[PDB]
RNA sequence: CCCCCCCCCCCCCCCCCCCCCCCCCCCCCCCCCCCCCCCCCCCCCCCCCCCCCCCCCCCCCCCCCCCCCC
């Protein structure tokens, strides 16, 4: 029977990947700091600092960002990820000290805390500006209030989530989605960006993106911070705000199998193209391999998974002409930015997309009615 | 076949969410006050205090009642609560004590309590204030009642029937359900308005709005207050009014389920249009959703539940559109200041739904009868 | 009733013209002429309500 | 039922008319020459006297052929074809003589007709043009043959091919068609226009477009005569032409009926619009209206029959638009001067047409397969 | 009002048939017994009962139709 004469590559490429009995661990290289519940109240005085401070140097803010999100999540819990990641990590005790120095002549207590990857000079220096930001603002308005200080228990998440905005348009590739980030926060947040000096959007995504770059499991790190932080009974509207802003990115560098679903709910003709036609046995097959990973593969791109190659639909050039073509006939398209491999049939499912809104909906009383 | 080119992302996201395995522990900052049993009379004794009190200040009524809430759950259960909701607590031990001093020129003995963060001056003060209303409106009526004193064992669970109000209109983000809170309590709670001299609805729905944007878990802990209340065997009058408000609240943030279960019983026909229908999937979907949460649900935007926007239906502009419309047509939608995204077919929907009085149904004896 | 539906739904479809005949059911006619004009917005309306 | 609010307008339009009891009878004017069997030689002789002449003169050329075309049907059934259309006819005897007159200074012997409609002189001059070209042509070659010389039997038949020719472009309303005519009459008719010197096809064809426009009956009498002459057991090859070239006229000012079965057949989706599907009941009313006419249909818009306004679609205009469209993309509508009144059903179909060629055909296994 | 475009057709190859073959052939008359049929008893019917009985005229309002475009 001719019927027969199949192959489920998808699923077998799955099924070899999922059954291995062999595994990689790989070397960080650097030592991790895993900070503890014990100085969260200590970053995120950090973090307000960094925010009531304006024209801000941001250069340090990712990692700041990171050690808050770590020490959120325990020094337990980041350890047993960096582990689950498959990852050699040099765990590395962080605790508060105070150091003792002379600035202006006059002796000063400061409160610092001994990360290997942060010196003292550059906490120093963040509260020496935040101080003095602080003192020629009260000068200007008199009295503060609880909302311009470094003291609100949601300064560090704040910062979180302009790295919850880096983190959905993280898998463009490159800093290619920073000005969606920048308009995105301009957005959101814009109260805050009245409350606070130095939210400069920019600077701090740009230090997210590098640090990132430069830590690909620090992308691991905050991707299940977020998760655990999502998975919470209830929190501020800070972190309501986070929540929104983190599940944006769910199903990031996946857009074509949304793209796809919704193809089929307008109905378009051109799926019932010949050479579609030929490709639907494994495009369901991608389709069913999406469903049964479920939940967890939403963050495949973002975490650069090796099965996200899986799930991609370009590998079948009509059905995804068809895609893009019925999408950009829709006004959804926006300036994504992959091109059709099948031009004739991404024009003609664009155009019956364009008439799908002049001209309702085509019946199909041709044959027999 | 096309028919299995579908994702189910709603249910995806749910189950990436509640199948974490690694949590966060948030750190309250300030010490929480965990009063037992033991302090509930004493507590309850200081809201009556406050409620004989005319022309009060109650600019401290919200955390008396939130210590009033968390001595009826217990400082076992307060404690439970506040680890389940993943926060990192210093539980302060409150207990009853003496303090003397000469006021008038004359030694006073007071009972007060030993929290950090309500001053012993505070309950002095409101004392003071009691006894001396009391002692003038004894003056101009010459007797008392059970009625007009602080002895009452309600006065507590009244001012959280303001709180309970409050609760119900939190989920607007911010204080704009202030007015509605102040009529329902006038509405409601009128013989006490008479009652007690200091039970002024505005002051005290400020308070709580205050003590509720300050603290977040205090959010947390009213609610389950709350619940553990409405699931006694019976009580007072005032219980079952508290109760009575606080279910209220429940679905607080989620109109439009209802409003789209509504427009499905009205048989509304702008349900058959061809983008509603193609949104009718999803739409489907998240009210299977709804109904697999269940109870849990009905809370989660009062307590920023992450996965309050896995409810939203505001992702289907069209159906959202149609539901909204109907509404209005209806005549129930009042004030609501959600806005249609697609303005015809919102129109569409108010008129149909507005020609569903006077022009009572429509049959469909089009099409074969 | 019918005649006010026919010329609500004539008037809807932006065919009436100066015809100077009137309706007797002003409600009706209304109704008819509304559902009319977006019968060319809103393309059709299927009928799933009920079963589908 | 809402099934039978219904109304038959073409069935009722068509009994109408077919169910008259009272006639009227048109006036000519002008005497009808009615010519028998027996002058059939020498009109045939008039007419090969007409195709030998050089550089001539087709003044009277339709009127000759028209004449031809009456002999071939004889006296009776010419007079009977006249009272059939409803005309009342003074039937002019047309019979043979010979004139004597003196030209160059010799006495001629002519034989003419006694044509009410056409002059002695006229075919004395005929007579004579044509003597003096075939006295240069036969010095210019030598020797003639029965090629070249007025005897040929199919003289007047070319002549009438000319003439069915014309009646194929006469439902255009004007002589817009006269380029049509002059490239169909080089297309066919080549060997003739070799051998013919006179067989000049637009100046015969002006002569019939004069003739069809001063004469309405004389349309009749043609088409009836093609009728007659396309129902013989045979005949020569020029006769073969001229009723291959009649039978092109079958049809003409009907093409959209053809054209929308021609759009039934490719399966243009923009069949099944809503408005479409409206008209459809009225279209079928049409196309059934057009079968129970059957074969007398076919000249309705040549005849100007008064029920040829019955076949017309472009009372629809949306099912008249996807037709144009159609057409149109399948590149065969030419230089058809109807325009679409639904300039965007015709873009659609236009494009979906365009589309049946490069993507071949569209399955529907969208709904269940 | 309606209509409006393009378009002659044809074109090749090809007689068919061809063999063998008379059919039949035997045996066989059919029938054969026994047997008339019927047979009893029995007229049928039988009573009671005329039918009907009331009430009730009917009706009553409003209303020309049409109107466009082609």
């Amino acid at each position: 029977a001719l019927s027969k004469v199949k192959l489920n590559d998808t699923l077998n490429k799955d099924q070899l990947l999922s059954s291995s009995k062999y595994t990689i661990q790989r070397s960080t290289g650097d030592s991790i700091d895993t900070p503890n519940y014990d100085v969260q109240k200590h970053i995120n005085k950090l973090c307000g600092m960094l925010l009531i401070t304006e024209d801000a140097n941001h250069k340090f803010t990712g990692l700041i960002g990171m050690l808050y999100a770590m020490s959120r999540l325990g020094r337990e819990d980041t350890i047993k990820i960096l582990r689950d990641a498959g990852y050699h990590v040099k765990a590395n005790g962080v605790d508060v000290t105070t150091h003792r120095q002379d600035i202006n002549g006059k002796e000063m207590k400061f409160e610092v805390l001994t990360l290997a990857s942060l010196t003292t000079e550059i906490q120093i220096n963040i509260e020496i500006e935040s101080r003095k930001s602080y003192k020629k603002m009260l000068k200007e308005m008199g009295e503060v209030a609880p909302e311009y200080r470094h003291d609100s228990p949601d300064c560090g998440m704040i910062i979180l989530c302009i790295a919850a905005l880096v983190i959905t348009k993280l898998a463009a590739g490159d800093r290619s989605g920073l000005t969606a980030v920048i308009r995105r926060a301009n957005n959101v947040l814009k109260n805050e960006m009245k409350r606070y000096k130095g939210l400069l959007p920019k600077d701090i995504a740009n230090s997210f993106y590098e640090v990132f770059e430069k830590h690909p499991h620090f992308i691991d790190v905050f991707v299940h911070f977020g998760i655990a932080q999502s998975s919470t009974r209830g929190g501020s509207r800070v972190e309501g705000i986070f929540a929104g802003l983190f599940m944006n990115a769910y199903g990031a560098g996946q857009v074509m199998l949304r793209w796809g679903v919704l193809a089929k709910s307008v109905k378009n003709i051109m799926l019932g193209h010949a050479s579609v036609q030929a490709e639907m046995e494994q495009v369901v097959e991608v389709y069913e391999y999406a469903q049964k990973l479920g939940g967890e593969a939403g963050f495949y791109h973002i975490l650069n998974n090796p099965k996200a190659s899986l799930l991609s639909l370009t590998q079948f050039p009509h059905f995804s002409s068809v895609v893009l073509g019925n999408a950009a006939g829709l006004g959804i398209m926006g300036e994504y930015r992959g091109t059709p491999r099948n031009q004739d049939l991404y024009d003609a499912a664009k155009a019956y997309a364009e008439q799908l809104k002049e001209n309702g909906v085509i019946n199909y009383s041709v044959l027999d009615l």
